[PDB]
């Protein structure tokens, strides 16, 4: 499956530490669009979907949580509870995240506008995209 | 001066909360770059220059810390401490940012690549640049 967990270069400076994200600088894509998400409580599951053309970088900004990603044919979790990593998946990957701690913000960096048209909830269609050999 | 204390809109659902920023949503610009500053020790100061082409969104997405900008006339100081404001700033202003919390992370959007040729780190020839580019028309 098309994912990495990326390793950021950090600027340590001024009594503080920078972490900087742009097109070739710890992140491989254009950026367009970020989001954050916080505030999680015990049962919080996000995701449950696949994305047509975003790529997503993942990272916890504070506190922890996982992800399962899928890509038809095999599955992995992933730890994000560092400044320093990300885990960058292509397109076309299925995830779900989960076991947030209560502190986490989860930062995504992703290469598209918003489109709700892009999304594939339907895990059998995603399935049948990712294997059928017909197409 | 030109700035604006935005109030982000939050999507509120699954047991959490989303905050999106991309051009006309909760950011006025087109976003190309995105940084984050953290592990403040007591003293820290960040900022000190001016940017020729970059506009910035500052937010605290923890902890709080205080920014001073300054058009070459005028300066304000704010206070950022939560997720659903942030700082909006056009190019040409200066910036300082102090007093930050131990807990403090810094996150910042703007709408261009990192670019040295940019920056602007004298106060004096910040003034003169503005100050002719105000005169100007702009
Ligand atoms: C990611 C995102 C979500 N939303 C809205 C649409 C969705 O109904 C809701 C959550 O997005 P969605 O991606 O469906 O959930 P998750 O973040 O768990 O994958 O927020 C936007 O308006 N813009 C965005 O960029
Ligand atoms: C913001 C930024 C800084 N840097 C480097 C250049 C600077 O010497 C140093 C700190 O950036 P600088 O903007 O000069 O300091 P501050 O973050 O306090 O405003 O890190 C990058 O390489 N890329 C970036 O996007």
């Amino acid at each position: 499956m098309n994912y990495t967990i990326l390793k950021f270069k950090t600027i340590n400076s001024k009594n503080s530490i920078l972490n900087v994200h742009q097109k070739d600088v710890n992140c491989p894509f254009e950026i367009k669009r970020i989001f954050y998400i916080y505030d999680f409580l015990d049962d919080s599951i996000r995701g449950d979907h696949a994305n047509l053309n975003s790529e997503f970088i993942f990272i916890a900004l504070n506190g922890s949580c996982e992800i399962l990603i899928d890509d038809g044919k095999t599955k992995q979790k992933i730890i994000l509870n560092n400044k320093t990593k990300g885990l960058y998946i292509d397109k076309m990957i299925w995830k779900q995240m989960y076991n947030f701690s209560k502190d986490c913000i989860l930062l995504v960096l992703t290469n598209t506008y918003y489109d709700e048209k892009e999304y594939i909830y339907d895990y059998k269609y995603f399935c049948e995209l990712k294997n059928n050999i017909v197409w």
